[PDB]
């Protein structure tokens, strides 16, 4: 019951799960012996002994799904042994989110329009991945990665918000994935480019780069989360970004995506949402931000109203926490950085930056949407943020 744990192509250990179902991961000696060798995770220290605690077992269940519904479905795909975490694995666990290539060169199947609408079809939010190959969606042969997160419609237009988001984060100076929204015949997909990828130089090799999220640095099981149910909030991270190899930069773009999400009525940003770079040595830096969407275009569709919106990690408030984003003002940021000890003349920066720019970056991200893009998702986010937007200008 073993799964050979790659790293491109370099051996680093292995996933033993025991008969009493206990998992448990040991370094390769070959893998410690790199002056240059880095730890899988931060939660699994390099070490030559066996590592039994829960860290283990919650590193490889957090580069599944978290949805049992689509759990169910991978069994079902791939007649899985069974529902269990080391069984999927051993199933899908080739190309995953970072590095981490689990076994029990580059070629690839281009995909033709009609066939790459059928492979889509197939994928309670189950996400696959394709390789680009110049302007086709491919299938990669063996162990040859993929260089994009496919992602489908959930919130029946959630392609097009997260597109327009991520737009209109990388036109406010955020480091955000490119995205492009793809089309097969009645499919409407988002696909968008992974950052724990990259081509070398020659483009005769596709590289995975090492990640992991703030659940698994921390150790923590996917069902903490979120903030109230004991996950890391902005508190946390902010002290561990500390330890960042690019600290000030990590900090500064924490701080700032949190004025973000609020500007854009992002409700989602649970730790899941953040990860970092693990790189050699074992020293660690934070990765783009990702799985970006907006809850505007939720507003009025049942009955769900702005009052209604709360920040996934709150922020400092004079009496506890401030989580709505309606009662949200710069005092909530600044307040919030001077606990933290992230400098006040930063925060004002940030401030100041989204209360000039905003106006302009609404305006030329519009350029960039298809002619088929939903008005309606436009106008719900672009109003909204507006509003909120109005609180910077008055101060800023
Ligand atoms: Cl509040």
């Amino acid at each position: 019951p073993k799964l050979v744990t790659w790293m491109n192509n370099q051996r680093v250990g292995e996933l033993t799960k025991l008969a009493n179902g206990a998992h448990t991961f040991k370094y390769a000696p070959e893998w410690l012996a790199s002056r240059y060798a880095r730890p899988l995770s931060l939660s699994l220290p390099l070490q030559r002994g066996n590592i039994t605690s829960d860290a283990v077992f919650n590193f490889f269940d957090n580069l599944l799904p978290d949805s049992p519904i689509v759990r169910d479905r991978i069994v079902k795909r791939y007649h899985a042994k069974s529902r269990q975490p080391f069984d999927l694995l051993s199933e899908i666990g080739r190309d995953s989110v970072g590095a981490v290539t689990l076994i029990p060169i580059m070629a690839w199947e281009k995909l033709t329009e009609a066939r790459l609408e059928e492979v889509l079809t197939a994928y309670a939010q189950e996400k696959t991945a394709l390789l680009r190959i110049g302007n086709d969606w491919c299938i990669p042969k063996g162990i040859t990665p993929t260089t994009h997160i496919i992602k489908l419609p959930i919130l029946s237009q959630s392609v097009d918000n997260e597109y327009y988001c991520l737009l209109l984060a990388k036109e406010l100076g955020l480091n955000v994935p490119d995205a492009e929204i793809i089309k097969a015949g009645n499919v409407r997909a988002l696909a968008v480019e992974r950052f724990d990828r990259r081509w070398n130089a020659r483009r005769t090799v596709l590289l995975r780069l090492p990640q992991e999220d703030m659940c698994q640095t921390f150790g923590l099981p996917s069902s903490v989360k979120y903030e109230s149910d004991g996950g890391p909030g902005i508190a946390r991270i902010m002290a561990f970004l500390m330890g960042s190899s690019e600290a000030l930069k990590d900090r500064y773009d924490f701080m700032k995506f949190q004025v973000f999400q609020w500007l854009i009525g992002a409700t989602d940003g649970h730790a899941k949402n953040f990860s970092v770079f693990i790189q050699a040595g074992g020293s660690y830096r934070l990765t783009p931000f990702y799985d970006i969407i907006s809850a505007f275009p939720v507003l009025g569709g049942t009955g769900i109203h702005i009052s209604d919106l709360k920040l996934a990690m709150g922020l400092n408030a004079s009496k506890g926490k401030k989580t709505a984003i309606d009662k949200i003002y710069p005092r909530h940021f600044l307040a919030t950085a001077k606990v933290l000890r992230f400098p006040e003349v930063q925060m004002h920066e940030i401030l100041s930056d989204f209360a000039r720019m905003i106006p302009a970056a609404l305006d030329n991200v519009k350029t960039s949407l298809p002619t088929d893009f939903p008005e309606n998702v436009v106008t719900a986010v672009e109003s909204n943020v507006l509003r909120l937007h109005g609180r910077l200008s008055r101060e800023y």
